[PDB]
């Protein structure tokens, strides 16, 4: 029962900065990184989440995260002992997906955009095959680019095309039912010797059961990968929360207004941070912000 | 009188971002790359309109008749009219009851950008108004610091308050409003206000008591940039940096609005393009004239 | 009396240099002539002629009027078409007469520690002139300036693919009153231009000139492109909130070189209460602590 | 020869929670760990034996980043402080590294940056004895500890956050002392928070008459790591100088190279296995003469 989740956090073009820290502990402002796509799989109402990391980062997450309760969820943990792809994510994530749907996130993937939940819940709903997203862009040539039929219906996905098909491309978002699993199992790994995600979703294209949501104009996709880039995406997000007034990504409060947690829970950690910027926020959650 | 127009503001400021707009109006600061104005006009001709107003100073409005021209080149009607005093956001329809005539009308302020997934949707609905007026809804935390718009869930405006210590929700109105042909009659019958204004909000409160007032919102997501503070111009330009360089679609560029729209043609673009071939303007014209492989 | 002029004539820009001059977008929070403008007042130069096109000279005059309000006097020429940076004292030669004078380029922003010091020094000169080198990694893109450890500049090239240097010329120069002639009688370019690196090379090659260095820690930021603009704001405001004190506040300038009174800094606060510059002028004037 | 120590240890919350599982003393400044900063400063300083102090949890993942030192031609040690117990600890938690040298004190956390301040770190770094400190110029010296000064740079007085400050320079995390600061930690008396303070062993030099200060004046940088805004402030601040003037600020390999510390080919081995990297690129450049 109930849709699982994924968030492959472990894995430089970022050194030094990545030498001592993971890559998804990194900052995006004033949260990990990783709180962004964890956001998602919550707006996505996902409440089981396995986290997947190295040996020396693993402990760190939980550090961060524990079990998940503080936010009405349960957080599971499972070490990938070398990058091998990222369809191995459906390999060492076998046991905790068992006969579950699930969705997979990657942990560098920071998405934000007015009416993003709606897309989120509705592929969540996916009751067989798989859904990926397409993030549209001007100039697709850098990314793996999903073309698709005027219904949703992918039918080719190609790696960084000198013509592309489309302008949409494929971030690190995917939602699939417990097919997923044999399908990454019986996956021919690449040349280099790897488990490609692309491989796992050309077999459902094949079978046409792959279906592309579409993030259109308006929605931002932040580069987390490059230090312009997280410098931006952080500038950016300092901004929104200024002019907006609401954090992106605080877990505490998607976590209360799905109901998953009381205001006195939130009250509660509030207080623990209670001279801080955070606590403060979360003090006004529970107070209402006037009208929510 | 049969399609509705537009009025975009952009007269006097205070001196809040002395000394930049002691020589240069603040609707023509930048905004990243392109003049603060670009951004409020994008949103009129998201909307559809083509027949546009431009009020500003004595003095300024000379420079604005030179980065605008007549609006030929994005396929649209740009006129002129200079507002003589600051005598508040009402007068637009004053110093406009020409323009107007018998139309419905649209008017936005000279300084307000916005900027959202969707928003296109919403322009074309309000646009769509049969008859009294239709106003805005910014979503935000602490509405405090605005005017706060009160509403049900159909859309009806019950109230407009201004910086309220007891905001009646959290949506606060900004610079855009849509309005039928009353509004020029309605303006000419406004009392000024304490601080010497014709203000918009006797405007809308009128429409309000004749029961004819609706509210759109704007939601999480959807952003209402700061172009009234150094800080929040200085923020305002790394957002449009930012989506500019991730999505890659630049965000106002009035000639893809007016050309995607079939208000000019691809050979009006490439010759926009030709004339700044070796700017990063230019030649997102030239890409958008090759079309941006399938953009 | 030393002069000064300020270049802020002359597309990379585009649109939103169409209906506005580059060199009044604002820098954060002040327009960026102000920056060049903080530099010659730091120099100690009170006589300043403003160069401009037809169609923006008028909007440098609503800026900065007579100059009266910081103790100085403005001038104002116009520059019917960009015919180079040293026709700038072809246009100036009324405004230099017989004096010394000091050339900026209206969209140059320099900022860093020990800076005033060698303002004041190269404003001090007694005959010949003095440009800068402005130490950078990669200097392929500028003028790059070759000189030897007494200071005496020796070679000046525009952007060799091979460099003898890592000294690029920025748009800052301090002159004799020899200047003027000198400018009357350089070959124009291929292009009908007075370029003043034709200027430099008459001084050099006569051993009359001298080059102050803006080492490591000083910075000249690239006012020429979006990005670096939105960059050049974000380093202003991070100077100015972590430091406290603005940068190029031509105002603080005039009342602690003692060119206006105190007096005039509260009537100039006063007229702008309300506002963030406003209350800086206040503090100002109420000395911040010990100032 | 004069000895350092780089404080990075323990901190409050205000920064949560970036730094639940991250050290503040790990999180990035554009493109290199906060860290690097204070210890570029201790290398301009001259100075090649340095302590690392940390929390036990954190100490080995400054060993992962840092090493043994010879990549920078220096020898870092490693001590732990189980908890923050106050600044003048330094000298309690490294009495045998210090042993009868002098030493410089460097807070993990503290950025500097400005034109000529090699000239000012090599003159406190050759004190002859008694302590030097530093005085940064704002505007508003209110927030901080004030140092007021003669015109030889003698100390008269440290106050914190005086409402009517006795001058406009704040004191920052950098102190140079001679042999007898360990003495002098060992007799301070724990404050009534329970920490051995810094303030303390500079008022025992003061009071014999033997503290001076540096100044760093209107156009240095001391950058503010300790709020969200700050951190991302700090990272647009050294995005700008690495762009506009081309050289790195706190590169520690270039420092360790232009001191005769490390060969040209030590760079160049760097570079080669960064070589995919901007920071790779960058000592390639500066290997291969950087023109001049
Ligand atoms: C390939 C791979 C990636 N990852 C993580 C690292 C990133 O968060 C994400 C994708 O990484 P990757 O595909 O290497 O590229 P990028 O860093 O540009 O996103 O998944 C793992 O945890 N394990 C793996 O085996
Ligand atoms: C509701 C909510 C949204 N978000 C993000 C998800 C999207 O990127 C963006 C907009 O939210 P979304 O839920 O899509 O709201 P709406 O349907 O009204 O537009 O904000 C958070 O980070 N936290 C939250 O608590
Ligand atoms: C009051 C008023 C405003 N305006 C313009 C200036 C701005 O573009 C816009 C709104 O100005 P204003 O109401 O002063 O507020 P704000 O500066 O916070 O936006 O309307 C005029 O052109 N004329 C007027 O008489
Ligand atoms: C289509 C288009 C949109 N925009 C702006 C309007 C909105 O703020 C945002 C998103 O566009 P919108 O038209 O709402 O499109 P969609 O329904 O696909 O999201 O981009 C431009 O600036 N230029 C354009 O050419
Ligand atoms: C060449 C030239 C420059 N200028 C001004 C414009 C700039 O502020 C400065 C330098 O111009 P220029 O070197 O042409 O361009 P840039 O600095 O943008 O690379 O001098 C004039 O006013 N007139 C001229 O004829
Ligand atoms: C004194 C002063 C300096 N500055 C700038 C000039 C330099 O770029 C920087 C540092 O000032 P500078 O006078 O060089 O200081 P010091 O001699 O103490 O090292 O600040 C202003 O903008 N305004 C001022 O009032
Ligand atoms: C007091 C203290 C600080 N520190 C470190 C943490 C920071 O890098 C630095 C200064 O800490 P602190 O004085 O707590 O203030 P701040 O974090 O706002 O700078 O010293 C320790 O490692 N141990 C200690 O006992
Ligand atoms: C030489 C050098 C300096 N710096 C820093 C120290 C100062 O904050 C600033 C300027 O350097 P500094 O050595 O003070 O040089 P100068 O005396 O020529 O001004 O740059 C580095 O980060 N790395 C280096 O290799
Ligand atoms: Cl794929
Ligand atoms: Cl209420
Ligand atoms: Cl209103
Ligand atoms: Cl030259
Ligand atoms: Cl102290």
């Amino acid at each position: 029962a109930h849709m699982k989740g994924i968030v492959l956090a472990g894995g430089t073009r970022l050194y030094p900065i990545t030498r001592a820290v993971s890559k998804q502990l990194l900052p995006i402002y004033d949260k990990p990184m990783i709180y962004y796509p964890l956001s998602v799989l919550m707006l996505a109402g996902i409440r089981d989440i396995l986290i997947i990391s190295t040996p020396r980062d693993l402990p760190l997450y939980r550090d961060l995260l524990g079990d998940g309760s503080q936010f009405g969820v349960r957080f599971s943990y499972r070490v990938q002992e070398e990058p091998r792809g990222i369809a191995d994510a459906f390999i060492v994530g076998k046991d905790f997906i068992g006969d579950s749907k699930v969705a997979l996130v990657l942990g560098d993937n920071v998405f934000y955009g007015h009416r993003f939940s709606e897309i989120l819940r509705r592929a969540a709903s996916l009751e067989d095959g798989a859904v990926i997203f397409g993030y549209y862009v001007r100039d697709p040539r850098p990314f793996g680019v999903v073309e698709f039929d005027s219904e949703g219906r992918v039918i080719s996905i190609e790696e960084k095309p000198s013509r592309p098909k489309s302008n949409y491309v494929v971030p690190g978002l995917y939602f699939y039912d417990n097919q997923v699993v044999e399908i990454a199992r019986r996956i021919e790994p690449s040349d280099r010797g790897e488990l490609e995600i692309t491989s796992v979703n050309e077999e459902y294209l094949r079978m046409g059961k792959l279906r592309v949501e579409l993030m259109g104009r308006g929605m931002a996709w932040l580069d987390t990968g490059t230090h312009d880039g997280l410098l931006e995406a952080s500038s950016f997000i300092e901004t929104i929360q200024k002019r907006q007034g609401f954090y992106i990504a605080c877990l505490e409060e998607i976590a209360y207004n799905n109901g998953w947690i009381t205001r006195e829970d939130v009250l509660e950690m509030a207080e623990k941070l209670e001279k801080t910027d955070y606590g403060k926020y979360l003090r006004d959650l529970a107070e209402g912000n006037f009208h929510g």
